[PDB]
């Protein structure tokens, strides 16, 4: 792509191809800011009746997603036009946006939904979904316009466009028990469990309340919808933060959930509940072509292996998108799109079963990461992250590669490579933690590059980073750091075919003193065909001050 191959096209409002009579924001990297939090670090602000931004379709579309920001505690509309003719109204709302913290309490980002004395609003953008009753061809002018009766003001960030097929019917009424106006999901599953000729259930087009955790047991179960734009599982929207969705018991290993959407009612992060799918230790489960929003996570695996997450959309969650932990191995996380996760979009945390091994995170897109990294790998062995697109992180790297234990029982990285192969990282990095007494100090935070290679308290070894383009990172392209006093010697750390374009500070930073009591990196790394282009200060910082770290310039480096 790079990244996921999805049927929708993403178009930035602020593109120079888009006529507007509104206000185009100058980009910055600030959390809590309408530019800093936008895709592309810019939006078009519509602030008077008649103000518009005009998109042009590059593929046919009958359906649209408008990422936008409106005032706190408001709902309303903004208008959509096709070739100058009004065609409908988006339902725009800040119900799920505006999470409050302060610049020194970003650890609270996502947790606190109420405004208050001295609190700043973060996580300002949210989405509106709209289907029109015609497929408009490529080249159609799709205008977003603020008409009389629409909201008082709106920041227009991007538009998704999609040509959605008609809804798919029950594949076989004699094998899939249909949910209906008078037969609930639980009742259909009971009928399925008690009749061995059934393969599962079918959930038709419509809105279907999920006010409970729905348990899958008995045997492997198929749950099939009509398509994610059509079958909508809806948490009770007059409630907040209810733990609903599916929980897959061991008897239902081998199950499949596909072709539907799930619309949670979380308005802030809660740690414990809130994963749309629970399945601790689950095996051979397939989750395919589902679209999930407003949960804490899609899935948090614990010794969960041989599972497949494919073709999914994970948007506007309050923590991680998918995390696989504590022995989770041989999983296929392929061709998924995440935007607006509230913690790491796609993550792998290896812990004791020795390591998480054999996982393949492929063809993944993670953008507008509202906290933490787009992609996070903590230890493990023989795990592949391939064909990635990451962009617009609020507080942390595009990719974190870390051997810090967080107090859990883990061995760090193992004896087979953890591979990042093929990645584009646009405007990644950010500020987090504190930097009291730090070297190379520019603000009150620690400062994170597009890729952070962090040796923690466990072994840091066998890391291969290749075929990566890092464009306009907030601060640095590659950032290497060793936790003191552990000073774990980094071994077999190799970087190949990497372009680092326009980093504001350095192409490569070897962290010398992250904060009081911390020192420089231990071990070394090899660089082949690594280009640093137009760094703000210099190509590499820290080399002379890191006497325990050897930079090996194999060939092809311009620094
Ligand atoms: O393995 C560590 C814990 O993971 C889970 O809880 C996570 C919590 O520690 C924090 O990281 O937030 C995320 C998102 O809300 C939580 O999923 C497990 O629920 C917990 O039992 C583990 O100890
Ligand atoms: O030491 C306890 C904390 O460790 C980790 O965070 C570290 C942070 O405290 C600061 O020192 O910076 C380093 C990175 O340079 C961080 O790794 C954990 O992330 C945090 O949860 C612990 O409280
Ligand atoms: O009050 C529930 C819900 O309403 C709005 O979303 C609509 C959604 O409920 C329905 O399923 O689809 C519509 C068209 O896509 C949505 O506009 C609000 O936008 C949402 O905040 C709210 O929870
Ligand atoms: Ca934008």
């Amino acid at each position: 792509g790079r990244g996921a191959n999805m049927p929708f096209t993403i178009m930035e409002a602020e593109s120079t191809s888009n006529a507007t009579n509104g206000t185009k924001l100058t980009p910055n990297f600030k959390p809590g800011d309408y530019a800093g939090e936008a895709s592309g670090r810019s939006s078009v602000y519509l602030d008077a009746t008649g103000e518009y931004v005009e998109f042009t379709l590059t593929s046919p579309a009958n359906a649209f997603v408008l990422r936008n920001a409106v005032a706190e505690n408001t709902t309303g509309t903004v208008s959509i036009y096709a070739d100058g003719v009004s065609k409908g109204k988006f339902n725009v709302s800040s119900k799920f946006s505006y999470l409050y913290a302060t610049p020194s309490t970003l650890g609270r980002l996502g947790y606190d939904n109420a405004p208050g004395a001295g609190l700043t609003a973060y996580w300002l953008y949210e989405d509106a979904q709209l289907m029109l009753d015609q497929v408009y061809p490529a080249g159609t002018k799709i205008k977003i316009q603020k008409d009389a009766g629409d909201v008082s003001w709106i920041y227009v960030d991007l538009l998704e466009t999609e040509n959605v097929a008609p809804p798919q019917a029950n594949p076989d009424p004699t094998k899939y028990v249909a949910v209906s106006a008078s037969k609930s999901i639980d009742q259909a599953l009971t009928e399925f469990r008690q009749d061995n000729t059934k393969k599962g259930i079918y959930i038709p087009a419509g809105e279907w309340t999920i006010n409970s955790k729905i348990f899958l047991y008995g045997r492997a179960t198929e749950i099939v919808g009509a398509g994610p734009w059509y079958t909508k599982l809806v948490a009770p929207q007059s409630q907040s933060n209810t733990d609903v969705g599916f929980n897959i018991s061991a008897a239902a290993n081998g199950s499949t959930i596909r072709d539907l959407s799930a619309w949670g009612n979380y308005i802030n992060r809660v740690d414990g509940p809130g994963k749309f799918i629970d399945g601790n230790g689950m095996q051979n489960v397939t989750v395919q072509n589902i679209w999930v929003e407003h949960f804490v996570c899609l899935y948090w695996g614990v010794n969960s292996s041989y599972n497949t997450f494919k073709n999914n959309r994970i948007k506007n969650t309050f923590a991680d998108g998918i995390n696989m932990t504590n022995g989770s191995s041989y999983n296929v996380i392929d061709n998924n799109y995440a935007r607006g996760t509230g913690d790491a979009s796609f993550a792998l945390f290896s812990a004791t079963g020795s390591y998480n091994v054999g996982n393949k995170y492929t063809n993944l897109t993670a953008t507008n990461v509202r906290r933490a990294a787009a992609f996070a790998v903590y230890g493990g062995s023989d795990n592949l992250f391939q064909n990635l697109y990451g962009a617009d992180t609020l507080t942390y790297p595009g990719i974190t590669i870390s051997s810090y234990s967080f107090g859990y029982n883990t061995l760090g990285f193992g004896d087979q490579d953890t591979v990042i192969d093929g990645a584009t990282l646009d405007r990644t990095g950010g500020d987090f933690w504190t930097s009291v007494g730090a070297d190379d100090k520019i603000n009150e935070y620690q400062n994170f590059g597009a890729i952070w290679i962090y040796g923690g308290d466990r072994a840091i070894k066998n890391i291969l980073i290749k075929n990566v383009d890092i464009n306009n990172p907030v601060y640095f392209g590659l950032m290497f750091q060793s936790m003191s006093p552990n000073n774990m010697v980094m071994q077999n750390i190799r970087v190949e075919n990497v372009n680092i374009n326009n980093p504001s500070r350095y192409g490569i930073k070897l962290v010398v003193r992250a904060e009081q009591g911390q020192g420089p990196a231990y071990g070394g790394a090899s660089f082949t065909n690594v280009k640093v282009n137009n760094p703000g200060i210099s190509a590499i910082y820290g080399e002379a001050q890191s006497p325990n770290f050897t930079v090996t310039r194999v060939s092809g480096n311009n620094w």
